[PDB]
């Protein structure tokens, strides 16, 4: 009789989201032209007593840190029905999906924050220059302690290879898709 | 000449802060009483070159995903004024500090869950029988892989202790601080 939000990951009773809805979602719901119903999931793992969402950092992880206190869940199976997932474009799956696609890129040892500040730039004027469809490079960044690498973020590796394309110092031949278990090591404040 | 901006990460030249101060904070420096200026540091690693704010999960994890596109910084040294602070329940610090406490506590195999509503509703009541100070435990969560093991957020051990007190299966004596470099693991949705 459980059944978890697809949108905020709220477990609740089916009764309860028969009665009231979702607490934290209903509006998009209703704007959408969908029930609640449709937009939960039988199928939920790892249970989440939020106490307090705006200092949880496991609320902050989970997104529900916007989200009023109560019951959550880790992962929740199924897909968002589509005139939801059009309205929110910070929207990212429950289920695991949709995930992080960051690219290692090999580049002369020395140059890292020159491309980033160089391939930022030229984004920028690609974006200025093209029509509707832009190149989806959604981000690129360094650290200090990674010598001669950067890391570009884009779902796939064509788009990395048409970017970095004429620009010197990046060596785009030698790549690398970087494991999820990699990530937290990558992007932590404090490094070594 | 760069600074960062110690609240969102943002990288601009002293002449840009100067000029024009924070193109994402602004106006809580001016409901905080507090200049630009005072809230940039000249101290900062690792840039970002952020193009795609609401779909990069960069952004998402560095909280530039409601912030202008542009250059950020995933480190930025200094503190933030406490006028500004005490208006942003949801800030954490982008030093690395004010980090995340949460705790392995072991348990009863095949009652993790069982814990988890249990602890919730307590948490809840215990909210509407205390005055001001409430029990700083800030979520509490199981994963169905983890078998005799319930995970509490809260800053300190006391804390932990003084909340399972008299609960059954609950094995409060038997407990770890779980180390930032193993809670990527834990909060996975898909695990194995
Ligand atoms: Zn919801
Ligand atoms: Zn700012």
């Amino acid at each position: 009789s459980e059944r978890a939000c697809m949108l905020c990951g709220i477990v609740q009773t089916t009764n309860e989201f028969n009665r009231d809805g979702c607490p934290n979602c209903q509006g998009i719901f209703e704007e959408a032209g969908v029930s609640t119903m449709e937009c939960t999931s039988p199928s939920f793992e790892g249970l989440v007593g939020m106490c307090k969402p705006t200092k949880s950092w496991v609320a902050k992880w989970l997104s529900v840190d916007h989200s009023i206190a109560g019951m959550y869940a880790i992962k929740v199976d199924g897909r968002l029905p589509a005139e939801v997932v059009e309205l929110l474009p910070h929207y990212k799956p429950r289920d695991g999906s949709g995930s992080a696609t960051i690219w290692g890129v090999r580049c002369r040892p020395g140059k890292e924050k020159e491309l980033i500040r160089k391939l930022l730039k030229k984004k920028f004027n690609l974006d200025r220059a093209m029509g509707k469809k832009k190149l989806k490079i959604l981000s690129i960044f360094q650290r200090d302690n990674y010598t001669g690498r950067i890391y570009i973020e884009a779902p796939k590796q064509s788009v990395i290879e048409k970017f970095c394309n004429g620009v010197p110092d990046i060596y785009i031949s030698q790549k690398l898709l970087i494991p999820v278990q990699e990530l937290p090591l990558l992007l932590k404040p404090n490094l070594e």
